[PDB]
């Protein structure tokens, strides 16, 4: 075992293959499955695992009532074997709280959870299954983090955190960890105006985090991190192809250095992109308004070119079905000469879009890149809401 | 650990002993057991596992309604400890999709699943739990494979795949893998006219696959594969003892080189045979029309002699009970000087034969050869359908 | 890691301490617990496990109806971590059948199950999780075995099997296994007239099997096996303290070399004793008529003296509660200079004694010896039958 | 791989961070969660586990009725992965009985359980999952122990046990174990007048046990143990800050050498403190009367100063929610230069305080020390009792 070094380039991606799907809500209609949200995946030398924030109740349990709520003392980050659904029986509690990230450095797994009241939240940083560091709120307003995996290089795992308003300028920091100890803290710099819920990946010595501007932009901010120097820059995705939700129609040109505003009725969703010159892919909901559908668009030079448009697309979830959050991960320990992009889509069921039930939960689908031109279909959740009425 | 080499001959078999039985439908009437079909078993150096395609719901769940359907985005290949019933709590997702095969090469397990729409399916080939290779449909019509284990020799594991019509000429290939990477692809050669759902085993450096002709024949095709030269031949089982379902009455003579037509109402079922001169055994349903009952027939020189008939019989599932698919496997890592034939029978319950429930599922029974003359009884599923009404 | 040898003496036993209790019926009133009967424990270098014959249904399932029946195609030998209750999720299928034994030889575990119809049963013998040997019925009448552990010495594990009538002379054999292979078969010799369901333990290079005479005797047969010579002798417990059920009142004098007849209404139950001169303990039901209560009696020289009576007692299960089978096991790999006796009691619930339910199952309690003088209370099952109405 | 030495000092503690919370009652409203009480945590070189006394029934089970009662033959000590809720499927049975302690010595875990009738209980001492020693009641009145973890130094693990009246002078002993074997027994000496339910931890070669005086004191006794000499002293916490329940108002001065009496209506609850001069923290229920609320109080020199009062506080459970037992543990195998204090609070639900249900159970929250000044919120159980009506 050795520390992961981000030595390899991204693999070429022409289409996406199915990696995993847990069918959590179909199964959970009858079996004992935990209510969750904010899922992701993360890998290590042995394979990949699913992660999510439990609501500390099962789906069919009476306590599922009220699980639209984001923050409670009953939430925790749980992990489990990829492809299984998350039950009380097969889930590892990583940390306690209602906002998380996790990553493996090649040696051990770091997991971070925030908990506490809005004005006095704190992070606990775990490494190798033991708590190492605690970080108090610096701005007194929902200290929070990625809700997908962090990335490590030579033992240094940067993590993007935000504390402050959802709907105004906030205080974002990049905290560089090693073995769960703080090596450096940086205040966000550059042109991104608001940062939440960063989806990060590493390639060729560089970490890129594609985030959520909940204040203004329907274009996604991008943080570019040098994990050796422990420095960063920020701006927006250049491309006119807008990938937040809600968003206005894609304009004639994007903006690399400022938010493109508009869209109704919601100010943002967690998402991701892989950015590698011609080899660039943007995910987004198919609906511009609602967390409905999910598509992958190949947008050459999305990172640098304001005129860049899609050259190919793959529907991941049809627009007659609910999506949710999406995020990046990579199996950095695959037996490949390149790092192959993967992503997941959270498939949210229940409130608020389906209000015939009292709960809010999700299932997971994940896909990874192929160089081939693979056929596709819709990987929607596949539960019948009427069965839960 | 080392690559398996198929150096041993097949064991002499005079009767069949019980290996495993999961009683899935009985247990699943109350416990949380996944709906499945297309089960099989496959072994490795440590022992044997059960496999099946989940339908992504439990048997008592409301989502079991409509599980007669073969292909959905909710299906996956799952494995579990031999003899347990498949629950959401004890099952490993091998890959996602609605047609599979799996085999261990002595080092690691290869698993393959096809998924996607009819006109644009793809396979993902996994090795040691990681995705290695993707394979797009070549004929745009339900790319599909064995539904039982593949077989490896010196790290080379041939797999039979078909893409094309169920009811007409299709495009079958033999794809030879090593550590999940394609070493060679062959188009089907020889006199078999249609190939599905091959049941394969190895002995003395030869792999023999006994398949389903869904187009014409009630006699089963046989593909003989040389995993070193990576070449093959094909024809039909010679014996007059016809083993597909539906089938006509056994004729006075079989046909080694052309399908024997007839039988109603169903064009085919997955089955198997062990072919070893005098030591040859043919499985089939007892009913010539329906997937009812299951019998083993010792048919010396079935592979070569059109006049060959049964010299002994063992009833596996009586003809008052439902059967289903059957397939071959061997514990190639047993401490014996010969490789001992094993087989399973899928015991399908529910639709279409039992239309008083809304679901279709199965349990498994598996048996292996004995040189002794063992007594026998019926290993039917054993659930009472009235309890599910 | 080596083959176990049985050279150590039995520990002094003055009282019995609680080892385990699984509370399976209390738990299974709501949780998914398998219906069982014929439990036991067996140990290995790592610890001890519980074992039993599943009925291939949960306790609360509709298929629990009719589980009074002893033999079906849906039974199997299952093992689980000591103390847990047996669910579909935590149980290992050892072999398939309706009569079993199991033991560890210090290297691997041998498990044997008989299955099939009454007139044509067979045993399959497993070693290290793989089938090794098959044994066809020799008398055409319910080939059957111990229902508690076997014992091994220097690789050789004798097992006592019976084939033949329950109510008349039968054909008992002692089969001596090594690595699941037959080393020697012996016909029952000596003065025991009928042998079933031997409870066996080793000490001082000698295996003693205390059995059930279902034909005539209310005294228990004792077979004494020499595992190095692979020879045996048989007779009856000499003591006047009669330990089968049903049995008459204890007479003035026992009978070492013939069955003492009498008792009503049942011809026998599986039981056990530890026979070590002054250090001898007999178990039995407290009721002479029914499988009610369970007591341990210290009966010095029970093996040799027809006049021997109890000098001390410990009630294990009060006579207001149901018992069942009882059997011997020892943790031969304990860090002691002597082998400490242990036993279990099967706590049978449901039919025929509790006929307000449709099922029959059991829970387990197990105790081992202490040289101390420990207090005691009843370890009855603890479920309320009313809750199952 | 080596015996734990208590060489390190305690860590500085300024606030408490969340370590784990199992949300057992919330989950157990629907999932198969065992009824427990008397929980704790204990760690080992790999991690930390949760522990509790099962009542041998699930929470939704009909046998949950009557689980207010403390002692039965259906209780056992169970352990499970920290953070999961205790189910029949994920729990290890450590020993059988109705009072326990457990600790790891660096090599293996010792677990002790008392069982039996009030007048004739006995302890069984387990090491590495095997029973080692038995200890009969010495005073014929509910032989009992800590209900939280013991502590080990150079292989020696002292354990505090009591036998005798709950409401009068009793017979307490300190038993010093190594590999589950009694090294030495001491009668309690010093000024503590009654001892129950000690909560113990180690630092700098000293073990301190902060206990429950059920007879007189609302101040807590403190036993100080040298595990090398295997000797002890006893007295009372000096501080005026009284930490038993029920208790009177804190007086002007505490008493180091005698109980401070009063309070209504209950004579005691298990609790804990960490005592390290200025770095001293006392836990107690917020209510002086009932097991309601939980607060940590930083009380410099609480061990030595009868005038010491609180300089900091942290509310762990608000006084609108039920608490219960509380106890100490440390992850002695953390990668830190100091031993970091941790504690748990048992969150009791059901009887007697919530009499609309028939049961009594609990969930667990656990927290460890931080040198930072972390914000806090209430970590109450979170279940809605109405859902169980
Ligand atoms: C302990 O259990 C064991 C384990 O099962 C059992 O041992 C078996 O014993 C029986 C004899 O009792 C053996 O049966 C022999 O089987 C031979 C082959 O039979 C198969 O093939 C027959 C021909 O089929 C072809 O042709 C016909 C047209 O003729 C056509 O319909 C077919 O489709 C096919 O083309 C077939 O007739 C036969 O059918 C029987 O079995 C099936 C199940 O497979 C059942 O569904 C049928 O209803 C029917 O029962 C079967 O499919 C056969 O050649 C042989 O016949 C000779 O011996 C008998 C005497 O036994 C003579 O009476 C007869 O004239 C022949 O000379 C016989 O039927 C079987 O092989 C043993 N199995 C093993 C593994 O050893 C023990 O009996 C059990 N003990 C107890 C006490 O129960
Ligand atoms: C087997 O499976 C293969 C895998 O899916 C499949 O291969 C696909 O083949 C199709 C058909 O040839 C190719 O389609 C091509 O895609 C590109 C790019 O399409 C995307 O972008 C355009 C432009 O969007 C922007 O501009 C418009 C208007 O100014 C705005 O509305 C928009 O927001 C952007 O600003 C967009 O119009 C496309 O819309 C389609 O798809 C979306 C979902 O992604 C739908 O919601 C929508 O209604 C519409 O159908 C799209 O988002 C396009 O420019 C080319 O002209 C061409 O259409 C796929 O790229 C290709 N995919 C891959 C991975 O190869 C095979 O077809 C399939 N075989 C069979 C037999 O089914
Ligand atoms: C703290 O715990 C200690 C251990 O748990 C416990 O110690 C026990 O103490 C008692 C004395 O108080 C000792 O009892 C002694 O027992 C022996 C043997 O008794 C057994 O056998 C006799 C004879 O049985 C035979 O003959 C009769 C008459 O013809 C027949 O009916 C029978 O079928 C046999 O042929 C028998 O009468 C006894 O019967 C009693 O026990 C049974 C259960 O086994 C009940 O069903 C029955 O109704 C009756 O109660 C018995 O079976 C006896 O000979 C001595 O005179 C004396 O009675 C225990 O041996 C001893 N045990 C151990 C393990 O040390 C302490 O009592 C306890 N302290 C408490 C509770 O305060
Ligand atoms: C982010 O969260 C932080 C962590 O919780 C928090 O930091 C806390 O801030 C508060 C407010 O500044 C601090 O309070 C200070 O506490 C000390 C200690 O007070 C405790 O003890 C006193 C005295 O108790 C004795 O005397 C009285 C008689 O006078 C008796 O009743 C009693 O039985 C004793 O003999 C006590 O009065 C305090 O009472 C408070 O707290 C309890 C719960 O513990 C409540 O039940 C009660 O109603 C009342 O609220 C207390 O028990 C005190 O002397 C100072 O004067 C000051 O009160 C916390 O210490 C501090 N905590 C930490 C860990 O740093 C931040 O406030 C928070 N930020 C925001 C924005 O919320
Ligand atoms: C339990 O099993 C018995 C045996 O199968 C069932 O009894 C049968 O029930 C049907 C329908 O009521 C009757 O017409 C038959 O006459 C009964 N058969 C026998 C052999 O008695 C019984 O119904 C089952 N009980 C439950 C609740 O499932
Ligand atoms: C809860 O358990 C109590 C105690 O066993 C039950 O109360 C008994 O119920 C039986 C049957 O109705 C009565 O005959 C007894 O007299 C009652 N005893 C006591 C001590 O009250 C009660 O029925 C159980 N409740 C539920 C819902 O199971
Ligand atoms: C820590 C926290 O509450 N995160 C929540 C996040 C947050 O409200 C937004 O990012 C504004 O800050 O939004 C959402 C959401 O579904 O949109 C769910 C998260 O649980
Ligand atoms: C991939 C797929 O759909 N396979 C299905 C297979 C197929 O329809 C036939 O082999 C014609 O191609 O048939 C059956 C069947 O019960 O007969 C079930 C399989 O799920
Ligand atoms: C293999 C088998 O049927 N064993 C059964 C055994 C047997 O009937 C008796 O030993 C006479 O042979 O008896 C009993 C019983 O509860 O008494 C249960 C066993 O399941
Ligand atoms: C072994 C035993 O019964 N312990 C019990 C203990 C005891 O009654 C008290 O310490 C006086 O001895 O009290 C309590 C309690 O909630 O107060 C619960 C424990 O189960
Ligand atoms: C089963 O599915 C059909 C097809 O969707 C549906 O209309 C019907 O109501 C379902 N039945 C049940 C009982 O859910
Ligand atoms: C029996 O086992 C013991 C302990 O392993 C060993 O030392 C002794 O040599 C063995 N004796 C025989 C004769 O095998
Ligand atoms: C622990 O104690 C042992 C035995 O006295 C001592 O030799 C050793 O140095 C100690 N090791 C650690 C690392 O605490
Ligand atoms: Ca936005
Ligand atoms: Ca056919
Ligand atoms: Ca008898
Ligand atoms: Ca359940
Ligand atoms: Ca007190």
């Amino acid at each position: 075992r050795t520390f992961l070094n981000l030595t390899k380039p991204l693999c070429e991606v022409n289409s996406w293959h199915i990696l995993s799907k847990d069918n959590a809500i179909r199964i959970g209609e009858d079996a004992h499955i935990l209510v969750t949200r904010e899922p992701y995946l993360s890998c290590d030398p042995q394979g990949c695992r699913m992660f999510a924030l439990s609501q500390g109740t099962t789906l069919r349990g009476r306590h599922a009532n009220g699980t639209i709520h984001d923050r409670s003392p009953f939430r925790a980050l749980i992990s489990w074997e990829m492809g299984q659904a998350p039950s009380p029986y097969n889930t590892r509690v990583e940390c306690i709280g209602w906002s998380s990230t996790s990553c493996h450095d090649g040696m051990s797994r770091m997991s971070i959870c925030m908990s506490g009241p809005n004005n006095n939240a704190s992070a606990v940083v775990w490494y190798g299954g033991r708590p190492i560091t605690e970080i108090p709120s610096w701005a007194g307003n929902i200290l929070r983090t990625q809700e997908s995996e962090c990335v490590c290089h030579k033992g240094v795992c940067p993590v993007v955190m935000t504390d402050g308003p959802a709907n105004n300028r906030a205080a974002t920091k990049i905290i560089y960890f090693k073995e769960g100890k703080i090596q450096k803290i940086e205040e966000l710099a550059g042109n991104a105006q608001h940062i939440e819920e960063c989806s990060c990946y590493g390639a060729g010595g560089v970490i890129k985090c594609i985030c959520r501007d909940n204040w203004k932009g329907a274009n996604r901010p991008v943080i570019t991190i040098d994990p050796e120097m422990m420095t960063h820059t920020s701006k927006y995705l250049c491309s006119k192809v807008l990938t937040d939700t809600s968003r206005p129609n894609d304009p004639t040109n994007g903006n690399c250095d400022a938010p493109i505003t508009g869209g109704s009725p919601d100010p943002g969703v967690k998402g991701f992109a892989f950015l590698d010159g011609e080899n660039s892919w943007l995910g987004r909901t198919i609906s511009k308004d609602s967390r409905s559908g999910y598509e992958m668009l190949k947008v050459p030079n999305a990172e640098t070119d304001i005129q860049s448009g899609p050259i190919s697309n793959q529907v991941i979830v049809n627009n007659q079905n609910w999506s949710g959050y999406s995020g990046a991960f990579i199996d950095y320990w695959a037996n490949k000469e390149c790092f192959n992009p993967c992503f997941y889509v959270e498939l949210i069921r229940g409130r608020p879009k389906e209000s015939s039930v009292l709960w809010t939960s999700n299932s997971i689908v994940a896909l990874c890149g192929s160089k081939k031109r693979l056929g596709s279909w819709s990987w929607h959740d596949g539960a019948e809401i009427i069965y839960f009425e």
